RNA sequence: UGUAUAUA
């Protein structure tokens, strides 16, 4: 039954910062109402704080649906000043780990939609445009898969806007998560070479072999295999190849492409370069153990072309390894 | 020997 308003400027510490939580952890069933009518009015700058937007993360699961609401509407007009901020999107994010109500969503989604694509290239915006599609529900959070789909090659291809992306296909609908694979498997010549979209090519693959069930895989094999050589060379594109490789449904099809097509050459090409090595050593480190033959009609085409200065290297050296398995 | 993310 204690005391003292004057709460709010308790707000610039750290520890009377950290004060009003130890306040609420034990409580405030009738607290967070006082806290709330006083603070409600900061909401903004303390999200936007260092040490404020503790109070507010907290404040949020004690508060009541009424109250979360009203901060709600008192923050909506900038949550994109609070979502570029370091510690405002981890109020943000909490503020939409709360919301319990079909207006509380229907409120952030109109907020944020305008700044979707914005927002998922800021280091601190995604996050948050993220946990909306952790926390949302699909009908709700769509306004993202569209703004998305849009501008797919450049969220797709950005150190920040492709991790959006993966965490669409962790959360979003089989229609959804459709729909944006035909707009991404008509850029997977680009997506495969760039250093982030072959982070993307490579999830689609990872994601449907979590469910055993091949849709995209199929056609992005097929797309690419063709190409297998030229790109087991290449810097990013080698990883996509090395992936299609470790995975279980594809990998023959894959070595016969190299074998077939690698000729004797393209293994050699493979053999030598800072890449392909990687490749050709996945390679045989899986037909050893996925398929008894196949190994070896490739496992005598590397035997041969191991002579000179290439058995010293540190690539030769674990090849060879490789070979009498 | 070869690729990407955030608070006291």
């Amino acid at each position: 039954d204690q005391y003292i308003g004057s709460i709010h400027s308790l707000c610039k510490d750290q520890h009377g910062c950290r004060f009003l939580q130890k306040q609420l952890d034990i409580l405030g069933s009738k607290a967070a109402d006082a806290i709330f009518e006083e603070t409600k009015d900061y909401t903004v700058e303390l999200m936007t704080d260092s040490f404020g937007n503790y109070l507010i993360q907290k404040l949020l699961e004690e508060v009541t649906t009424e109250q979360r609401i009203v901060l709600t509407k008192i923050s909506s007009p900038h949550f994109v000043e609070i979502s570029l901020n370091p510690h405002g999107c981890r109020a943000l994010q909490k503020l939409i780990e709360c919301i319990k109500t079909d207006e509380e969503a229907q409120i952030v989604v109109d907020s944020l939609r305008p700044y979707t694509v914005q927002l998922s290239k800021d280091l601190n915006g995604n996050h948050v445009i993220q946990k909306c599609l952790q926390r949302l529900k699909p009908e709700n959070f769509q306004f993202i898969f569209d703004a998305i789909s849009d501008s797919c090659i450049d969220i797709a291809t950005h150190r920040h806007g492709c991790r959006v992306l993966q965490r669409c296909l962790d959360h979003g609908t089989t229609e959804q998560c459709d729909n944006l694979c035909d707009k991404l498997l008509a850029l997977v010549d680009k997506l495969t070479l760039d250093p982030f979209g072959n982070y993307v090519v490579q999830y689609i693959i990872t994601k449907e072999a979590e469910k055993n069930k091949y849709d995209y895989t199929h056609k992005i094999v097929h797309l690419l295999k063709p190409r297998a050589i030229e790109l087991s060379i290449h810097k990013f594109g080698s990883n996509v190849i090395e992936k299609i490789l470790k995975t279980a449904i594809v990998s023959e099809p894959m070595i016969l492409e190299i074998l077939n097509n690698g000729g004797e050459t393209g293994i050699q090409s493979l053999l030598n370069d800072s890449y392909g090595n990687y490749v050709l050593q996945t390679a045989l480190d899986i037909s050893h153990k996925q398929n008894d033959y196949l190994y070896k009609r490739l496992s005598e085409i590397v035997a041969p072309l191991l002579v000179g200065p290439i058995r010293n290297t540190p690539h030769g050296k674990r090849i060879i390894g490789m070979l009498h398995l």
